[PDB]
């Protein structure tokens, strides 16, 4: 394999971490090959969920405990510490929450968060690499409680970045908070896609096509799809109970992503930077409800 800019993978891994009986397991959790039976059972489906009352509840709940859980990881980074140290202070902190770390075991992903160093777009596997003085990383955080996930992620920097890494992250959250300004009933998932693109454009950035924003409630990655690219053939249209992330992927260079030999880690194909923000948003009468807010400050962590 051809690798596209300075990082590579920094094994072996720790053995997998193993998690107490008494957390409740997500289906894929003990299948061979980390496949979701319910998530594949509605796959190829486009009609959405609208999330009852008792729904609502269990994602709030779960949204502000993955939530925590990213704080906890915000507060560890600077240089020296590898991202699997951070891992692990992550799967500790979901289990002192009584959730199963999602992304464990998730078609076979080997970790319980994802780490996203530089070129790295998404889906990181926590390693043995100490984080560098100038880095950018993201971690994404995902937790199960009673039947119901919560997502999100930020971009951290490592000690002093540069002013492109600034630009790229401060560019990055402002394309996520533009496009949620948006969330209310009636608009079209498709239209999510052409005002992060004009941000990014206008910014001299590139918008990652592979990945996109989706549904999120009993199953991890369901109804609906949600890119963040302009002119999109997203189906559907927002209607108050809907439950949904915004995760966009900015790059210094090119939108074309390509997939390691591990199988998961998304890297821009010309190895330059790539930054991302997720929430999980609930659609309301009057617009949306932030899920994954940040409870004890206004802000996102590199504005500190
Ligand atoms: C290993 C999968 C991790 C996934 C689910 C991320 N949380 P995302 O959905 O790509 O944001
Ligand atoms: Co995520
Ligand atoms: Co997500
Ligand atoms: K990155």
């Amino acid at each position: 394999y051809r690798y596209t800019g300075k990082l590579r993978p920094h094994y072996p891994l720790m053995p997998t971490r193993p998690v107490p009986s008494y957390i409740q397991r997500p289906d894929y959790a003990d299948h061979p090959l980390g496949m979701s039976e319910s998530e594949q059972a509605l796959k190829g489906t486009s009609q959405i969920k609208l999330l009852s009352s008792e729904d609502i509840e269990g994602m709030r709940l779960v949204c502000r405990l993955a939530r925590e859980v990213l704080d906890v990881a915000a507060g560890m980074i600077k240089p020296g510490v590898t991202t699997e140290e951070i891992d692990h202070a992550v799967h500790l902190a979901c289990i002192a929450r009584n959730c199963y770390p999602s992304p464990l075991n998730y078609y076979n992903f080997p970790k319980s968060c994802c780490t996203s160093v530089n070129e790295v777009i998404c889906h990181g596997i926590p390693d043995r690499r100490p984080l560098q003085e100038g880095d950018i990383v993201n971690v994404d955080i995902t937790l199960y409680r009673n039947g119901y996930h919560g997502d999100l992620n930020e971009t951290f920097f490592v000690g002093e970045v540069d002013d492109g890494a600034r630009k790229l992250v401060q560019t990055t959250y402002e394309c996520l908070m533009q496009a949620i300004d948006a969330v209310k009933p009636g608009v079209r998932y498709r239209e999510l896609g052409n005002i992060i693109q004009k941000h990014a454009q206008a910014n001299g950035f590139s918008v990652v096509r592979s990945y996109c924003g989706h549904g999120i409630h009993k199953l991890m990655h369901t109804a609906p799809n949600v890119p963040h690219y302009a002119k999109n053939k997203a189906v559907g249209v927002m209607k108050s109970g809907h439950v949904f992330t915004i995760e966009p992927m900015i790059c210094e260079g090119g939108w074309q992503d390509e997939t390691w030999p591990d199988g998961w880690t998304a890297v821009t194909r010309d190895g330059k930077r790539s930054a991302q923000f997720e929430h999980t948003l609930l659609v309301t009468d009057t617009g949306c409800e932030i899920l994954t807010r940040r409870l004890d400050s206004a802000r996102p962590h590199f504005m500190s």
